[PDB]
């Protein structure tokens, strides 16, 4: 069997992963209060422009590429269009 | 491109999120020990009739709208049909 | 409103769940440092051949059957092809 480590960088206690129809992978980087994504084949993550996250701990992405995050430290759910 | 906050009422320590093909958003809630959902365009959530949960954590939804939840404290996975 | 408890066995503090097209359900069995899946029909529980996981806490599955896990304890995200 083969498992592959994805080239995210500087993750801290990550918690939550989603993958869209394009194979882009989204991760709630819980310990760094941010959400990062990696397109299929890409070597470098991008940080999603959410605002004021605290201990985010879950992520989902819909068919339109809208990203939903459980912003746990703030007791709320936020979403960001593609 | 600015984030929006979803109108869940009384959310306390969300643990996970999923979104179906219709854009309905499902969230697991630690403090209230329950799972809630919000249709796209709605600002009144519904509480899903799971019972005997001890901290729902993960949530997923399939193409048939069946909702799956990891019941963390009871070491089990429960589902409800649409 | 009847909920169904799936025939997973031996879970410990499960905290992430995903479901694929074949109706296969994947769970991050966090307390056992593993990811399990349940095949529809036969209800054969199989442990996915990830290795070196530590307190995993998020799982996702793409349209190709590739499984993605946030390996929280190791600050990384790992994937496994079908």
């Amino acid at each position: 069997n083969t498992q592959t480590v994805l080239p995210f960088t500087g993750l801290n206690t990550p918690n939550g992963v989603a993958v869209d129809s394009a194979g882009t992978v989204y991760v709630t980087d819980h310990g760094n209060n941010r959400v990062v994504k990696l397109a299929a084949g890409s070597n470098t993550q991008t940080v999603l422009p959410f605002t004021g996250l605290n201990t985010p701990n879950g992520v989902a992405v819909d068919s339109a590429g809208t990203v939903y995050v459980t912003d746990h430290g703030n007791n709320r759910v936020v979403k960001l269009a593609a």
